[PDB]
């Protein structure tokens, strides 16, 4: 019944708001510099980076970089910390997906393990525009250009994310839509090492119906949006890989830099 | 309109039947399926290959294993031959899809160029079962066991297609279904280098509606099958990506020789 699919759609949207302090709506309100009720400080060079520590809460360093964790590492660590924030956040959203917590404890861990970064980049697109990405809860805005100019390695960590987000955002999706799509991603079952696949696919079968109806209702004039969105799941998978291998490179060229256990545990 | 979507399906099916010798319906009668009226020649071991490869309808080389060319290599190059045949079959099919030829020729070459590998592994799965793959227009059956028993490079060449195949076949799709899915794969839109993505996506949109109608009417009880088929695309891409990987590795085994020139040329 439709009435049941809409109720689940309302449910998930609801938990989505409660689990993510920064929705796409808040994000676009800040990005479209019309809503000047609170604008972001912009980082596009080293000076701004320093000055950034001023206006925004940057526990990081302000002055010298190189001989004291150069700019590149500093941002990378900063980015590392947020990812941990997001996982914890995403993990809280997951518990609310009907049926998820009733699965084998092991699978729960496996679903999170593979689905988390795929989710981080999906939601990360909400904080991006062709020119940049929001940081520190919207208060800041770091330039894509400044990012694409960091030290040899770190210099190409976000580019594949921007490329994904610009075309993904062109789908004009909203929080209520993403809420369901985010859940569909978690309850895969095609995930490596699962014990009970049928119970997982039964949940996702629901999420997909929910999403199909939600997209029809929310975007009547958008033919086949449902399918276009599912295919986007390939671009996601590909991004994770580019990243994971990229991560492997730093680890070797930076034996002094560390990887937060929670993020380290996910990668494998 | 459903009428128009029922026409496009039958059209593609008709083209499909005439472009591909071995149909899934046929191949299935031969495989695990009984339908015994001419049992294929089973290659399960080295001698089986040797002792058949001399009676089987294979055109390229013969059983000569004794410091006279390696077996693994002869088998690998054999797939290349068949894949190159397959590529011509697909092209012949691509041309029957409404709108395809009306596209920028450069874009057609780009679409076939990148859609071909995914189409091959998809269709390969029709000739596969959990224990082996039909060979030579269906006159043979090379076991999965023998394939993983191969040397060192070549021992993991086909294993991932088997893992993909077994899950893919779990969907129980038939030639009428595969005919539309295949078309959808060719009419992507995200292939690198395209020049005019719009028409390509318009046709895919039209092809997607067809696959959706087809699956609903053809598999009424199989819920959300459409969504599940579309996510098999991630699996394909990974297969494809991971394949070019061994390809580069193999490129570090056999190479510099003067009797290969005009042969190496047929397969870039
Ligand atoms: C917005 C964030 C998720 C992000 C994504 C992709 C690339 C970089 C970042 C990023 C986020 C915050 C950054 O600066 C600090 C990071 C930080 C936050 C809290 C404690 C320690 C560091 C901040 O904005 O608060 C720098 C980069």
């Amino acid at each position: 019944e439709s009435a049941d699919l809409r109720a689940l759609a309302k449910h998930l949207y609801d938990s989505y708001i409660k689990s993510f302090p920064l929705t796409k709506a808040k994000a676009r309100a800040i990005l479209t510099g019309k809503t000047t009720d609170k604008s972001p400080f912009v980082i596009y060079d080293m000076n701004s980076l320093m000055m950034g520590e001023d206006k925004i809460k940057f526990k990081h360093i302000t002055p010298l970089q190189e001989q004291s964790k150069e700019v590149a590492i500093r941002i990378f660590q900063g980015c590392q910390f947020r990812s941990v924030e997001a996982v914890q956040e995403i993990t809280e959203y997951a518990k609310s997906i009907p049926g998820f917590v009733n699965l084998d404890l092991n699978d729960q861990v496996t679903l999170l393990k593979y689905g988390v970064h795929e989710i981080i980049y999906t939601m990360l697109a909400s904080l991006m525009n062709k020119d940049g990405v929001l940081i520190s809860e919207g208060q800041g805005f770091m330039t894509r250009e400044f990012l694409k100019s960091l030290r040899k390695p770190f210099g190409d960590f976000m580019e594949p994310k921007f490329e994904f987000a610009v075309k993904f955002n062109a789908l004009e999706l909203d929080d209520s839509d993403l809420a369901i799509f985010i859940a569909v991603i978690i309850l895969s079952g095609d995930r490596p090492g699962l014990l009970n696949v049928k119970p997982i696919e039964d949940i996702q079968d629901n999420l997909l119906q929910a999403l199909e109806l939600q997209l029809k209702l929310n975007h009547p004039e958008s033919s086949q949006l449902f399918a276009k969105l599912l295919q986007k799941m390939t671009d996601l998978r590909q991004i994770v890989t580019e990243h994971v291998q990229l991560l492997q490179v730093i680890k070797k060229t930076e034996t002094d830099m560390s990887l937060h256990p929670l993020l380290q545990e996910i990668y494998k």
